[PDB]
């Protein structure tokens, strides 16, 4: 039945409140749901959505949508409630910014006087910069420019809502029963049963039904355990899908019967790095018994030869094989915060300009390529002459070794405790465990939030070094690269750092270069290819100071497939370009071949960069 979806969902799912909730496990679901302004076709590109057309003024201030007349809200059951309204957009703004939405930090200081709506007394909602010209008509006005504005709107908080509705559920909009949101993408919501069901069904009345081609999407939650039979579910026909997991204990027959299906999923949206914590008060969790021991490893981390030591002793390699597999290990790595394809430079990907501008930071960056799916950076003789020069200059200034690094993990993953203890165990094979010691602190989910994620303030680190990521969420560079800046960067925090009480360390860590590089990219508007070129001089900046150490992508998992690769929407960012969106996608009858998928790759590979190509100027029409 190529008209009919069936899998698993393995998250769990919270709410459906699109305006106030941006995590993966809900967006997985709503994107189906409700439709924005604009979405993603297969290659990548921004097209109409709820809107059918669009604009941008000259000095990119100002931004309107064009509704298209048969955008209609829907309840559950399929039956019409009314068109969708400019105004609806109005109202979503002012519901988000009122609730505080997870996702504000996306439009606060862009949509102009929203920052002052929020500060306000009594700030009067009509001053902010989203207007209802008439019914069919929503004007953006921003307080700079934002190349990138389009591909925010394909994040939910930029999505619409009736007033009405919104007024009469009151706390019961948005919870996870069906009938508390109404409808405007191409699916109902026909059930959804917490801890077993979501079904999706076609909305035969949706402006574009007969692009959709999937009538039926069945998921059956998926608990974590008994990983050897989904496989015998697709065996069967009963699903459409399956991933081929090496915690499974029925693997050899599974990957030697489908050694010519086994397929890898692109490298999805999500860059995991490496950082240091340099300016670390919080000690509850570590092996150190000496003021002095602190004192050394405070010392340590601040020189940037020991940072890059480590930096090119971590094998990323070894990491991925603890968590995914040792074969497909490759298949996830990653060199930059900015995927080196996330953007092109002229002729050159992002990731072939940053490194053309990290080999002059130091002979020990001379031949680095950070393309993806390889380690641009293990390397033992680089980190052995690096950790050298470091212990010459750190003993010079009273430093005692090895120096013990503090790394905390949640117990309750297995892949991470397995991938930390290869952290461990590479770095102290190869550095020296006279010269580095790492020492992992295993704790319960509870207090491995505490220590991170979830420390109060920056103070409250309890690390000297940490695994996290960010996900990125509009098509620019700097939406990987601001959450570090110096001035008001939100994950600051992650290096111990405050911008008001650190002032002088960070500008001592050379902070204040980066930031600047920053400003001096976002200042090209005009030009996208040198305003890249100049977003790649501060990812450079960040790789050569190695307070960062990127490390892996997610996706990039195996599995057998009936999903037709390449026909689904697609993107880097926002929720409308990821394997969850059904719209686009086909199902076929027979099991996807490793040979069909090499050449759909390269066919879309093809007409994607072409595409691209062709909508940027179809955007240069835009400008009115
Ligand atoms: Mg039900």
């Amino acid at each position: 039945d190529t008209k009919t979806y069936s899998s698993t969902f393995s998250g769990n799912p919270t709410t459906f409140n699109y305006l106030l909730d941006y995590y993966a496990d809900n967006t997985a679901i709503i994107t189906n749901l409700v439709d924005g302004l604009l979405e993603n076709d297969n290659h990548g590109n921004l097209v109409p959505s709820l809107a059918e057309d669009w604009s941008v003024s000259s000095d990119g201030l100002t931004y309107t949508y064009k509704l298209r007349k048969d955008a209609k809200w829907f309840t559950a059951d399929g039956e019409e409630y009314s068109p969708v309204k400019a105004q609806d957009f109005v109202t979503g703004i002012k519901y988000a910014v009122d609730n505080k939405s997870q996702a504000i930090d996306l439009i606060q200081n862009s949509i102009k006087g929203l920052n002052d709506y929020i500060t306000g007394a009594d700030s009067d909602f009509s001053k902010v910069g989203v207007k209802a010209i008439d019914d069919q008509t929503v004007e953006y006005t921003l307080a700079r420019p934002e190349p990138y504005w389009n591909s925010k709107t394909t994040n939910s908080i930029l999505f619409p809502v009736n007033e009405e509705f919104l007024n009469s559920k009151g706390k019961d909009f948005g919870t996870l029963s069906p009938d508390s949101i109404l409808y405007s993408g191409p699916y109902l919501l026909k059930d959804f049963t917490s801890k077993s069901s979501i079904e999706y069904v076609k909305n035969p009345h949706y402006y574009d039904h007969d692009k959709v081609s999937i009538e039926h999407v069945k998921l059956a939650y998926f608990d974590g355990s008994d990983q050897e039979l989904t496989i015998r579910n697709f065996e069967s026909g009963a699903y459409s899908i399956a991933g081929v997991y090496p915690n499974s204990s029925n693997f050899a027959k599974t990957k030697e019967k489908y050694k010519d299906n086994i397929v890898y999923s692109l490298q999805d949206k999500t860059s995991w790095y490496f950082n240091f914590n340099v300016n670390r008060k919080a000690y509850n969790h570590t092996s150190k018994t000496t003021d002095e021991q602190k004192k050394s490893t405070e010392t340590a981390v601040l020189n940037k030869n020991f940072r890059q030591a480590v930096n090119f002793a971590l094998d990323r390699t070894a990491y991925s094989a603890q968590s995914n597999g040792e074969e497909a290990a490759s298949k996830t790595l990653l060199n930059t915060l900015v995927p080196p394809t996330f953007v092109q430079v002229g002729d050159k990907t992002f990731g072939e300009v940053v490194a053309s501008k990290l080999v002059n930071y130091g002979t020990e960056w001379s031949g680095i390529n950070l393309a993806d799916a390889q380690d641009a950076y293990f390397n033992k003789e680089k980190a052995q002459a690096k950790f050298a020069e470091a212990k010459k200059e750190l003993t010079s200034q009273g430093v005692t070794f090895p120096i013990h690094l503090d790394v905390a993990v949640d117990q309750t993953s297995k892949n991470a405790v397995t991938g930390m203890n290869s952290v461990k165990q590479t770095l102290e094979s190869v550095l020296g465990s006279d010269n580095i010691v790492i020492d992992v602190q295993q704790l319960s989910t509870d207090d491995f939030n505490n220590v991170a994620f979830l420390a109060p303030t920056a103070a409250d680190r309890d690390y000297d070094f940490n695994f996290d990521g960010w996900v990125g969420d509009y098509q620019d560079p700097s939406t990987y690269l601001n959450p570090f800046n110096a001035e008001d960067g939100f994950y600051l925090k992650i290096f111990g750092l405050d911008a008001k009480e650190d002032k002088e360390k960070i500008t001592s860590l050379g902070l204040d270069t980066y930031t600047k590089m920053l400003k001096d990219a976002d200042r090209e508007n005009k030009d996208v290819a040198k305003r890249y070129e100049k977003y790649a001089e501060a990812q450079a900046w960040m790789i050569d100071n190695s307070l960062i150490m990127s490390a892996m992508s997610s996706g990039g998992t195996a599995s057998v497939t009936k999903v037709t690769p390449f026909t689904r929407g697609y993107s880097l960012v926002g929720i409308k370009g990821d394997g969850n969106n059904y719209k686009y996608m086909k199902l076929q009858k027979d099991t996807v071949t490793t040979k069909q998928f090499e050449e759909a790759k390269s066919k879309w590979e093809q007409e994607s960069k072409k595409a691209i190509e062709k909508a940027q100027k179809e955007a240069e029409k835009h400008v009115k």
